[PDB]
């Protein structure tokens, strides 16, 4: 019917067996970038990334400049134009 089976085990400390992946600010503002990259054909404009972080995400003008700057920094991204951002 069912069969015995080997390999045979107890459960201590064996808790929390599952996956994680998730997203952040970073994340999303970046999310944004190629989400839009496709679709303006290498273009993520600025402007809209900022409002569209407030409408999908609801992050605030200054805070979306901020992830703007931070990933600039980082070489993550960056901005070949005067309102278009780029994933690097």
């Amino acid at each position: 019917g069912a069969m015995g089976e080997t390999g045979k085990i107890d459960i201590d400390k064996v808790e929390g067996r599952t996956p994680k992946s998730e997203r952040d600010k970073f994340r999303l503002l970046l999310e944004l970038i190629k989400e839009y990259e496709d679709d303006y054909g290498g273009r993520a404009p600025t402007n809209i990334l900022i409002t569209e972080m407030m409408d999908r995400y609801n992050v605030s003008e200054e805070k979306v400049e901020e992830l703007i700057r931070i990933l600039k920094d980082k070489g993550a991204i960056f901005e070949p134009a005067r309102g278009y951002l780029k994933i690097v």
